[PDB]
C-alpha cells in the first residue's frame, strides 16, 4: 500500500521535474505546476532526504509563472542548480554544499528566457566543459549554456528540428548532442567543433548526423519522443511513435546509417537506456511493457515485459549505476509508471542467444485515481529513490541491501 518512509507533500499540483546532486545524493531538487489555472505559476523545491517522515525544503525555487519542467545539478560537482520552465524561463543557482556547516545554501544568479517553453535538461558529462548545460524547446530549438564568471555563456543555439524538440542526450565524451523531435527529426550536434576539425560534419555544418522525415528507412510516424547513446558513444537509439526504436551510427571522436529497427512494442517508446555495463538496450513504452533488447547481437529481443507497468504508460527506465551487488552492474533496471508504482527488474533472463522483478515500491495514486509517477532519481546505488508524481507529492523509498544483522 505505502512503503515509502519519507514524504514530502509542498507541492500544490503536478510534481514534472527531479534532480539530484551529483556528489551528494540527499540533495534533491523537485519542481512542478501550482494548478490547473491558466495563470497558476510553478514552484520548486531543494530537499535534504538525509532527514528520512515529512520532508522540509531547504529552498524554495521562486521566480516562473508557469510549470517547472525541468531540473538539473550541473557536472561534474553540482556547482549550479538550473530550473526551466513552461514559461520558457531557465534560472541559474548558485550551491554551495559546506561538509562543516548545516550544509546547503542556494543563491541565485540570473535567468534566461530565450525561448516559449522548456522541455528538457541535460547537463554535459565532458570533463573537459563543467557546468555546461543543454536544453530543447517547444519550437524545436536546442540551446547549450555554460555557468561561468553575464554568468551565462551561449555555446550554441540550433534551430533544425523544425516541432517541437522532445529529448535530449549526450554521448558520454560531452562532445556530440543528439536531439529529437516531434516533426520526426534526429540531429546530433558538433557542440564543441571537435568533429568538424576532423571534417565529420554534414552539410549543414553543425551537426554529425542529421536524419529527417524524407528519409524512408528512418521515419518513424508519429514523431519521436525518446533518445540514448551507447556507453561507447558508437550508437544513438532514438524511439518514437508506434513503438518504434532507430539505431543509427555515430562517429567516434559508418556515420548516420540505420543498424538496426525496431518494433515490437506497441505505442509510444517514451524512455530508452542503454546499460552501462551489460550489452542491452531497455525501452520502456506508452503501452505499459518494456522491451530488451541484445546490442551486441543485431539488436535481438531478449525480453518483451508485458504489463511492467500493467497498461499505463512506463514513464522512465533507469539502470542503477553502482548496485549493492557488484555482479550485478548493468543489469538492473528501475521503471515508473502512469500506474502509480516505481519497479526495478533483474534483466539478466530472456533470449540471450550463445518477470525478473525484483522489487515494487508503491504509495502513489495511479493515474486512474489522479496520479501516475512521472519521475524518480535514485542516486549511484539506487538504494535511495526520490519520487515526483501527478498526484502532487513526492515520495521516498530505500531498497534495504544492508540488513544491519546483528
Amino acid at each position: 500500500e505505502n512503503d515509502s518512509i519519507a514524504y514530502f507533500d509542498g507541492h500544490k499540483d503536478s510534481v514534472f521535474a527531479i534532480a539530484q546532486h551529483p556528489l551528494y545524493p540527499n540533495i534533491v531538487a523537485t519542481g512542478g505546476s501550482e494548478g490547473d489555472a491558466d495563470d497558476a505559476p510553478g514552484k520548486g523545491y531543494v530537499l535534504d532526504i538525509s532527514a528520512a517522515t515529512s520532508l522540509n525544503p531547504i529552498f524554495e525555487i521562486d521566480g516562473h509563472t508557469d510549470s517547472i519542467n525541468a531540473l538539473t545539478f550541473t557536472l561534474p560537482r553540482g556547482d549550479f542548480l538550473v530550473s526551466g520552465g513552461m514559461d520558457g524561463r531557465m534560472r541559474v543557482y548558485a550551491v554551495s554544499v559546506p561538509q562543516n556547516g548545516a550544509l546547503a545554501q542556494f543563491k541565485f544568479l540570473a535567468e534566461s528566457q530565450e525561448t516559449e517553453e522548456i522541455n528538457w535538461f541535460a547537463p554535459c558529462p565532458s570533463p573537459d566543459h563543467p557546468n555546461t548545460i543543454a536544453l530543447g524547446a517547444s519550437d524545436g530549438s536546442v540551446w547549450v549554456f555554460t555557468l561561468d564568471a553575464n554568468p551565462v555563456q551561449i555555446v550554441q543555439s540550433y534551430f533544425l528540428h523544425t516541432g517541437p524538440c522532445t529529448a535530449g542526450a549526450w554521448s558520454p565524451d560531452g562532445l556530440l548532442l543528439a536531439t529529437v523531435s516531434e516533426d520526426e527529426s534526429l540531429h546530433v550536434y558538433d557542440v564543441f567543433g571537435v568533429a568538424a576539425s576532423k571534417s565529420l560534419v554534414t552539410d549543414n555544418g553543425q551537426t554529425v548526423v542529421s536524419l529527417t522525415n524524407v528519409d524512408q528507412r528512418f521515419a518513424v510516424e508519429g514523431g519521436l519522443f525518446s533518445v540514448a547513446v551507447s556507453p561507447t558513444g558508437a550508437v544513438v537509439a532514438v524511439g518514437g511513435a508506434g513503438g518504434q526504436i532507430k539505431i543509427v551510427g555515430l562517429p567516434r571522436l559508418q556515420a548516420g546509417t540505420i543498424l538496426a529497427s525496431l518494433q515490437i512494442q506497441s505505442d509510444n517508446i517514451e524512455s530508452l537506456a542503454f546499460s552501462p555495463s551489460a550489452p542491452i538496450l531497455a525501452a520502456g513504452s506508452t503501452d505499459g511493457s518494456i522491451a530488451v533488447f541484445d546490442t551486441s547481437r543485431s539488436f535481438a529481443l531478449r525480453r518483451h515485459l508485458r504489463g511492467a507497468h500493467a497498461e499505463d504508460p512506463v514513464v522512465k527506465v533507469e539502470f542503477v549505476k553502482s548496485p549493492p551487488n557488484a555482479a550485478m552492474a548493468g543489469w538492473l533496471l528501475t521503471s515508473c509508471g502512469m500506474d502509480g508504482v516505481v519497479r526495478r527488474w533483474d534483466l539478466r533472463g530472456g533470449t540471450a542467444g550463445p518477470s525478473g522483478l525484483v522489487k515494487e515500491w508503491k504509495g502513489h495514486r495511479s493515474g486512474q485515481e489522479g496520479g501516475g509517477v512521472l519521475g524518480f532519481v535514485q542516486g549511484e546505488t539506487g538504494e535511495r529513490i526520490v519520487t515526483v508524481g501527478d498526484d502532487a507529492v513526492v515520495l521516498v523509498f530505500e531498497a534495504g541491501s544492508h540488513h544491519h544483522h546483528h
